[PDB]
């Protein structure tokens, strides 16, 4: 089965855990994924791109759910971790968005253990 399509069920799961990703909120109603939805411009900050290998956005990895680009949820975990490391990497330890990125490593993991297992 190495090659083979991914079932509907499966793409479904996908979404559902990235949308939880996504909408996931702090007590006083902040989406914590609003910044990493979208990468800055090469103009706006060329020094990402100077620092980061592998650029990633949720608007990407909603992309590649959609072409069919991960062959299971070990390969959207592996991209979503990739952009949680990119923030660290890139943005100063201690800053809400470094400390927002590590929530939403939790979050993913959390929701693929609940909607997989059930
Ligand atoms: O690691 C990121 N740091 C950053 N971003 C990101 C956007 C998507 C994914 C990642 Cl993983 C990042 C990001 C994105 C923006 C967008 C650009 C388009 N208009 C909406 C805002 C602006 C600034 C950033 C930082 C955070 C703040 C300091 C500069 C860089
Ligand atoms: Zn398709």
């Amino acid at each position: 089965e190495k090659l083979s399509p991914n079932p509907p069920k499966l793409t479904k799961q996908m979404n559902a855990i990235i949308d939880t990703v996504i909408n996931y909120k702090d007590s006083s109603g902040r989406q914590l994924s609003e910044v990493f939805i979208q990468l800055p411009s090469r103009k706006e900050l060329p020094e990402y791109y100077e620092l980061i290998r592998k650029p990633v956005d949720f608007k990407k990895i909603k992309e590649r759910i959609r072409n069919h680009k991960y062959r299971s949820l070990g390969d959207l975990e592996k991209d979503v971790m990739l952009l949680c490391h990119n923030a660290q990497t890139f943005n100063l330890e201690g800053s809400q968005i470094y400390e927002d990125s590590i929530v939403l490593q939790s979050v993913f993991k959390s929701a693929r253990q609940k909607i997989a297992k059930e």
